[PDB]
């Protein structure tokens, strides 16, 4: 269950690949710069959160497709809603870094 | 076509935000509360760590609520095919949102009560 | 206040159902209680105390959403006879990242604290 999903998300969508490399990249940047623990955590928790949400949205997209092939207005709403949840996570993480980084 | 997809899903997301605000009423109310909290945190005299924690905590609520709205949208969709509905998934979704708000409340209280006397 | 009690009730019904049905959620429940007690016990600043709790809270949030997704699939697969756990896999991956995030948070904070 755990690892099975992580791989499929990495093989299929760049939206997870781009954030995936970002997560690794963010951790490196956080550890290199001399900041306090709270700042170190907030920078990686933000980027990892986007990955967390992206995985959940990817689960939503998977269910919608399994049910039917009809272009229904409710199922289409679901994939859009989940897509918005990731957007906020991206926005939140971007806002997070900018606020914290502006010191440096 | 990677550059093209950047605006593709941007359209989906923006359409999702519109869809949430119009249909979901709980998203409307929390958004009011959240947007207020964000502005307050943006004008509060606090450190960057405190400022982020104040904004992120209420932002998560919006993120969770959106996922709950997506989940409910699937249950409501499936409700077309099958007559009976436990509502067990929707209850879990509501639970998740609750914990988010609880977290946001606890985060704010702890951060303020320390920052303040 | 007309409908907000109903919403909260739904949230309670879900929490109680998750506590009984899923024993993994039971483990995460104590983890939050632990995090709260540990953070309040140890002499730490507000920002650190929040991050310790918020991490474990985040896991619990994701687990509830994951359990909600699984509850959807378990309704579908029961009647469709179609059994492809693409959703339960991605859903479980999302929880794992929450776990990892909590561990790193607890590591990074406590390592700089001591
Ligand atoms: C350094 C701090 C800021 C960066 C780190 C935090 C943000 C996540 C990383 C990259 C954003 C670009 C990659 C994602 C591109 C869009 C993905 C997308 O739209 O995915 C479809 C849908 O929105 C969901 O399923």
């Amino acid at each position: 269950y755990s690892w099975k999903g992580l791989r499929a998300a990495w093989i299929n969508e760049a939206a997870f690949r781009q954030e995936g490399v970002a997560v690794l990249l963010a951790v490196v940047i956080a550890c290199w710069l001399d900041v306090d623990a709270c700042t170190r955590v907030l920078l990686i928790s933000s980027v990892m959160l986007v990955m967390i949400v992206e995985l959940l949205n990817s689960a939503i997209e998977a269910v919608v497709d399994r049910i039917g092939s009809e272009y229904h207005e409710l199922s289409g709403r679901a994939k859009d809603l989940g897509s918005a949840a990731v957007l906020i996570a991206i926005i939140d993480a971007v806002i997070t870094w900018c606020i914290l980084l502006w010191s440096h």
